[PDB]
């Protein structure tokens, strides 16, 4: 098996929509069972609230769900997760920090739009803006999502 952990500042809106969009492309592709995919949150301030209602609605009319509820990344994952991809650069300042204070760092920690054939590097905060807004970043990652799953960095 494989692993992938999406990662944003909250674990709301941007890494719930990448980690769902992420575990339907793999069962399209039928290695569902090859992969074990999570989405955490650098800050522990939300931890255990759902996905905010605008990543429910903007999945929700693409057909996919999510029972995700929001978790803080913790030194553990940086030793067991294949892949950590975040979201913006701030995401990736914290997380290379944090990847300094653990002993083994497994992971590779990378910005999911560095995996954008239309090179948008980041996919920026939706959630002071509206539902396009949203529905932009689900279209960034199912762009992101299928250029990963075909070749690594």
């Amino acid at each position: 098996t494989k692993s992938v952990l999406f990662v944003c500042l909250g674990n709301k809106c941007r890494s719930p929509i990448a980690e769902a969009v992420f575990r339907k492309l793999v069962t399209d592709q039928n290695i569902s069972e090859n992969w074990v995919i999570d989405s955490g949150a650098v800050s522990d301030w939300n931890v255990g609230r759902s996905p905010d209602p605008r990543a429910v609605s903007c999945l929700r009319n693409h057909g996919i769900h999510t029972a995700h509820k929001a978790r803080q990344i913790t030194k553990e994952d940086f030793a067991t997760f294949d892949y950590i991809l975040c979201m913006d650069e701030s995401n990736l300042r914290d997380l290379n920090r944090k990847s300094n204070q653990v002993k083994t760092c497994k992971a590779k920690i990378e910005l999911l739009g560095s995996y954008d054939p239309q090179k948008q590097l980041i996919i920026e905060d939706p959630y002071y803006g509206n539902d396009s807004d949203f529905e932009t970043v689900y279209q960034q990652c199912v762009r992101c999502c299928r250029a990963f799953l075909e070749k690594a960095h």
